[PDB]
């Protein structure tokens, strides 16, 4: 049965509540962005109206095959009337086509849901800066000050400085990416844009890049991998035994692997500088973890929620025990004290 913090009080709606059957009283299901944890349950079979960014909607239509009639897109930034309640979309800084989703219930509560989202100072000067909020549906994945990570901008920096110089070393090295889900595209196309190659990866996940407005797109990626020198395979493939099978593939054209696995936090992370990250090499191949996140940071999340001083937080990350959820409660506590709301 549905989570009570999949559900906006005082309205017919649900947030990201695909897996539950026919929810009762739900006139309208949202969906915050096109990753499984969230959409699980959608089909071509599903015949509620589902509301969603643009991006998320060519996902819906062209991978799950969800018929275009219960497809409703909304476009960013702009006051929207569904079924009676005024509802605003805002970019989440997560993967393309997520959305935060803020609804003005008819009797005066402002409910800001995070989605999945990695807080930015530029948040500060959407929409949201001018009123006030009662209640977040936060995005808790990361709260524990134990959670560092570098900025995307540092990640990237080290990825590209990394791949140009293993490939100008040996131009005869493959540089591999993966991937397991939409999300992370900057990693692999920057490298290719260093190296001045393509892309290349398999039909499939072709496909799932031409549903994302990257400007530019068929200029960046392609299904033909012998012209590439970048190529992307499932994640579950970066090992030495996966990538050794791969290297036999590309039939004596590449001699190396230079390998990266962007993770989103690993304890490595409590110790080590982006600036000193070393692989795990076996012969001729290297793996890079890389800490590129998509969520926030606990100083990140932090600074937002101070900033927007919320009367009252719904975690939605990390509910399912009482010690995450005491842990949680009592960082909300501090944070509402020292700032004074
Ligand atoms: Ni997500």
């Amino acid at each position: 049965t549905c989570p009570f913090y999949k559900k906006i009080p005082g309205t017919g709606f649900t947030v990201d509540a695909f897996q539950y059957g026919v929810v009762e009283g739900c006139t309208a299901y949202f969906l915050t962005h096109f990753h499984s944890d969230h959409y699980a349950g959608l089909s071509k079979h599903f015949t509620f109206p589902v509301y969603c960014s643009e991006i998320t909607g060519n996902l819906l239509k062209n991978k799950l095959h969800v018929q275009e009639q219960y497809i409703h897109p909304l476009p960013l930034d702009t006051e929207c009337i569904v079924n009676g309640v005024k509802v605003v979309l805002l970019d989440a800084n997560h993967c393309p086509g997520a959305v935060m989703i803020l609804f003005y219930l008819p009797n005066g509560t402002v409910i800001l849901h995070t989605g999945d989202f990695r807080a930015d100072p530029s948040m500060e000067r959407s929409l949201l800066a001018d009123q006030k909020v009662h209640m977040l549906y936060l995005d808790t994945t990361y709260c524990s000050p134990e959670y560092t990570f570098p900025s995307q901008q540092e990640v990237i920096r080290f990825a590209i400085n990394t791949a140009f110089e293993a490939v100008t070393l040996n131009p005869h090295a493959l540089v591999v990416c993966g991937t397991y889900s939409i999300g992370k595209e900057k990693v692999f196309l920057a490298i290719a844009d260093v190296l001045g190659s393509k892309v290349g990866m398999s039909q499939e996940k072709y496909k799932t890049l031409q549903c994302l407005n990257i400007p530019e797109i068929n200029s960046l990626i392609t299904t033909d991998m012998c012209s590439s020198l970048v190529h992307l395979l499932p994640m579950m493939q970066i090992n030495f035994k996966g990538l050794q099978s791969h290297l036999k593939k590309c039939g004596g054209k590449y001699n190396q692997i230079l390998a990266f696995r962007p993770t989103g936090w690993t304890h490595s992370n409590k110790f080590t500088r982006i600036a000193d990250v070393i692989p795990q090499t076996k012969g001729n191949i290297s793996i890079y973890g890389i800490p590129y996140s998509e969520h926030s940071s606990y100083l990140e999340m932090k600074r937002f929620v101070q900033w927007l001083k919320p009367q009252k937080i719904i975690p939605t990350v990390n509910v399912g025990t009482w010690k995450s959820r005491s842990t949680m409660e009592k960082y909300f506590r501090e944070w509402k004290l020292e700032a004074g709301y």
